[PDB]
Order: C-alpha cells, then sequence, then structure tokens
C-alpha cells in the first residue's frame, strides 16, 4: 500500500558484476504511480528496455513480499523470477541462505539480483557466490561490488560476516562513507 | 492537526508494536516514552500492545504526580490528537530537530533546555521509540543545566530506560560535547525488538 | 616541446580500444589517449577520441576533471592546449621505458601529482596497464586500500584491468604477497592484430 | 610487382623473432620472413636475415629447397629472385585476411601445390610474416590430409619443430574441428616473449 524509505532516491541499478550479476532495487509497479513522481519511476519495464539496449536469464527477489510489483511482467520477458527468503531480524544471510543461491545461479546470460535497495542482501549473496563458485578473494569481491553498486555493501555486521567466513575477520573494510540518500532517521517523514 | 484527517496512508512506525512504552522518571524529572498512538490505529494494533494518550494520564495519575509538559520530538501530528494531552492540563510543544539522522543541534539543544527549564512536575519527552533523540536532549540538559557528568546522564538514561541511546554518532557526540571523545561507550546490546532489517 | 602541429600513424591496437574506463573510487577516470582532429582521415567518424568529446563526457556528469596526466612518450597525439582550456590541468608523467613496470620513483612522482586533487584523468596509450599499475598504487598508498581491493575495482571499472602478468605481481609483490597475484586475464580482443595484414 | 625495388618499415615482433623451425617430417622448413639488404639500416647485424642465409643453411644441411612458400601479402620484404637465383621455385600464396584461418579453398591450394613437391621431386619452406600461426596451420593441414597423419601429432610436431607452434587458439581449435575432435584442442600456449612490446615506445 506504501513505498519502501530511502527508495525514491535510491539508484535503480549498478553496473554488471563480472559480467554475471546485475544489481538493482526493487521494482515498483503502476499500481505505485501516484506515490512516485514520473522520474522516481521503476516500473518491471523499465528493467527490461536496459536489457534490451545482453539477456538476463534470471531475477532473484529477496524481498519478503510480492506487493511491490508482478512477476509476470518479468516473466513476460521470458525471464525466470525466483523469491529467495533470506534470515530476518537483520541477519546476515545465513549458510543454508547462500547455498540456495549459488545452487540457483549455477544453473546459468544475465543474473537479476534485488532486495529492498539492492545493496546489503544482494552484495552479500553476489559476494560469497564469487569466493565460493569463482574462487575470487573476498577483498576483490566486496571491491567489485563497490565500483558496480556504490557504496555496496555498507552494513557493518555484513561485511565483518562475509570476511570471517572467507576471509581474516580483522581485514574487514570499514563501512564506506554514506552517499545522500542513504541515511538511517526514525523521525524522518 | 493531521490525526483528524484521512488514515489512508497511515501505517504505524516500523518497530513500534513490541517497542516498550516508557522508561523510568530519569533522576525524577524526566519521563522517557514512545509516541503514543490514538484509537484511530486500533485497527492496526492489538489491544495487548495500545498506548493510547489516555494510557499516559492515566500512569500519571497513579504515580500522583504531574506532568507539566509533554516534548514532542517527531516530525508530523498524524500520530495522536495533541489535546488528548492539553486537556488533562499538560503543556505540549513540538519540538522538530535537524533531520538527515544528524544529532539534534547546538541551536536543538538549546531550545529544549530553555523549554523545560521553566518546568515538582515530570516533563514527558518522546520521538517516535523514545530512545536517541529523547536520550540525547534529556543527556544534554542533564550535563547543561544540572552540572552531571555526561558518564552520569547517559548511564542513568540507560537505567532508566534500557538500551539507553544505542545510535552509537549520537552517543560519541554528546562525549565530544561534554567530556572526551574518546571515553564514549560503543552501542550497547539491543533488545528483540530493536533492529535494523530493510527487508523486514 | 609540442609535436600536434607539426608534419604520422595513428598507435596500433587503439581503434577498437575502449576510450574510457568508469570513473574509479569517484577518483580516477581511466582512457586511451586522445588523438586530435589532425588524423581524422585515418579514423572512422564512430571511432574518433578527441579531447573534446572527454570534455563532453564531464560536462554529461556534471563533474569537474581537475587533472589529466598523460603517460604517453609524445606530444603528437592531441594538442595539450585542447584540455588546458577546459580549466583542466595538464601534465606529462613518462615512465621507465622498455617493459618496466613503473618505479617507485615514478609511482612517488604520480602520488605528489594527484595529492593536489573533481575527477583526475590517467592515460598511456591504451590505458590498461601504466594507467592501472598507477591509480592501483595510489589506491593502497594514500587510500590504504588493499592490493586485492585496488587491482579489482580497476578490473572492473576498466575490464579486464591491468593485463600484464609482471605488473599484476610486481603490484602484489610491492603491496601485498607476489603469491597472492591473480593470473593475467586473456589479452582483450582489441588488441588481436593480424600479423598478415 | 616486386615492391622490394620500390619505396617501408621493417614488420613489428620480427627482430628477435626465431629465423627458422627444424625441418618438419623431414618435408617442411617453416620461417618467418626474410628481409633483403635493403632494411640493413634498420636491423642490426646480428638480427639479420637476408635470403642468401638460407640458402647458407640449406648447403649446411648438404639439402635442397624445392619450393619456398611465401604467404605474406606483399613483395617488399626481399627480391624473390634472391631465391629463384639458387634453383628454389617460389610461390606466393594469399590467404584470406582479416584474422581468418585460412580457408578450405587456401588448404586445397597449398597441399596441391606441394604434392608436386614430391611427385615431380627435398624440403620446402614456408614462411608467413613470423612464421607460426599460418606457416603452422597449412603445414598441419598438409600432414592431416595428404599424410593421414592425426592432428594430434600434426600440431605436437609443429610445436616441437617450431616452439611453442601455433600460438593463436582459434588457429588450434580450427584445425580440431576440421580434423579431430574440437573438445581436444589444446589451449593457446603462452605468447612468446619475442612477441612482446612496450605500448609507451
Amino acid at each position: 500500500n506504501k513505498i519502501p524509505p530511502r527508495w525514491l532516491n535510491c539508484p535503480r541499478r549498478g553496473q554488471p558484476v563480472a559480467g554475471r550479476f546485475l544489481p538493482l532495487k526493487t521494482m515498483l509497479g503502476p499500481r505505485y504511480d501516484s506515490q512516485v513522481a514520473e522520474e522516481n519511476r521503476f516500473h518491471p519495464s523499465m528493467l527490461s528496455n536496459y536489457l534490451k539496449s545482453v539477456k538476463m536469464g534470471l531475477l532473484v527477489d529477496l524481498t519478503n513480499t510480492s506487493r511491490f510489483y508482478d512477476r509476470n511482467d518479468i516473466e513476460k520477458e521470458g525471464i525466470k523470477y525466483i523469491k529467495l527468503q533470506c534470515k530476518g531480524h537483520g541477519e546476515c544471510p545465513t549458510t543454508e541462505n547462500t547455498e540456495t543461491f549459488i545452487r540457483l545461479c549455477e544453473r546459468f546470460e544475465l543474473i537479476g539480483v534485488h532486495c529492498t535497495h539492492g545493496f546489503n542482501r544482494t552484495g552479500f549473496l553476489i559476494c560469497a557466490f564469487l569466493v565460493e563458485k569463482m574462487d575470487w578473494s573476498i577483498e576483490a569481491a566486496v571491491a567489485t561490488f563497490a565500483q558496480a553498486r556504490p557504496p555496496g555493501i555498507y552494513k557493518g555486521d555484513y561485511l565483518k560476516e562475509l570476511f570471517r567466513r572467507y576471509g581474516d575477520i580483522e581485514e574487514a573494510p570499514p563501512p564506506p562513507l554514506l552517499p545522500d540518500w542513504c541515511f538511517e532517521d526514525d523521525e524522518d517523514e
């Protein structure tokens, strides 16, 4: 019924990551048009235009709702749409979640990945794939995501966890400087 | 007063349902609380989670103590009818602080201190959840007006309203202003209701 | 001191070399050398990269380039004034030749220049190897990046990034452990030449 | 036309390119293009490879070259008469350009040319600019089509005689596609050190 906080000025998509993953924020369908100015719209139809301008074989939806946009409008472009709901309560995606994600992508064309804004859960799962499936260093993975989708993963505990699993936890980068659209404030209307 | 206008796109705030209603009176002077929500939101709030203005004034009558003033630090009038506070003889004042996640400014703090130093009667203070902006302003007052140490003020708020201020930048800023920035505590352990998650 | 206006051939492997990478860490813009209008009879319009193209992109992004560092050993490709007239400081930094990685002196010189500065442009002839190397040295030395992050960031911004294997090894030799150096990527398709053509 | 006597740079990646391979199967001698004395001001004495140098080696072996196949697209590098005056038949075979593998036409042409140097005759010399890719490709096609070698044996034999052999991956792939199984094609070897160029020189 109502649009997510920090979404309106959140950039729509990142660059393709290592020619395999396209990170993006959630699409919002026409049913939200009254709540979103023309210059701030991000309909599924927009995604398919950019792709048409490489084929995205799969879109992975990491959000916990199906109220943002109609999945059919992704599938009617021949894009397999899969939901992958991760552990909640602010937790890092689990060992199960990553195994599910990695096995999912293994069947592959670009792979689209989105959570609400396209940074934290999206970056985490992409970085896990790059390390586990492609033998990247976690340093290259995190940095590559940050370049493709600035500022990249910015949730400190997520960065910490990725280096605990795949590197030395002591080496995790500090949370990056945040862009103007990205801020935490419980009183912001 | 937005409380009496369309509720169509009026959802209750995130993390509010299981957020504790009120802390203990801090130094017998300030009562921190989360925002009240009026009867208009009852269709979205289970009976056991409700916190109407009437609930606060009922608690005050139990304490056998008058609240002289309620300082509302939120940026909206949609949550409850301010008159439900004012009709009880409590002065109601909105104090809108700097946004974009910033610490209350030197202006904000001066405004708060001058408002309160006019008020034995309690002063209520709430933001959305009653921890970060509420705690910051109460701590600044305890230090600037009552000559407390910032260590004492921060710990007192945390005892009265656990976990206290938990926003790390807000803790660091209070120690920058009023102590030694190196002695600032790290953010505290968070209770189950209190978590950050964009997908929840 | 400016051979652009006196009397050659365009550099080899340049025509289909990509013009520019994405801004690296919001600080550096790597590119291949520009070629001025004098070379237009040797370059089809869809392959031209005049200095004006760079400044048209800089106006497009609504971002100012403060400095352009030119790592080539000639002034014949474009008029440096074409850069300087846009308010962009121009400096040539000639690194050690004959295949050598840029020296510590070269990198120290590069870092000194950049400290003054807004994007910083960096080009060699093609904008991959010496360009990549110096950008990566800065990121590690001045911004305390890991070399892994630096090398990978440049590869994402300007794929495949540094593709000389010994440049990659040397950077790891200087800024990490030489054993952790990633292997050289495949030679880019735009490097391809038919030896009988 | 003979551009050797007209107007001018030496080919890139040539100075340190090895002059000649070992004879392949006692039948083919792969080499880089010769450069005539016209180019001596651009080539240090220690790097010179005049036609006369090829002749001196052939005498050193006490063996005759019946035929030299030139796969380059120019006559400017050396005077073909410097070959012919020695009793060696000279033939230009220009293959498809634009990075393409020698075609089915090219290979047929090469095979028919060479099968006369068993039939009416000795080594057959073969050169492109550097003597690895087109040179190797055609030699290997001949070995397979005419001498019934496996493509594995042909490609390995060429790599042994003229290391690292054919080093362009598409050429290797295409030979396995025609004459074996494409999935058995070896990956490209390392780019030879003599190919190294500093782009800022």
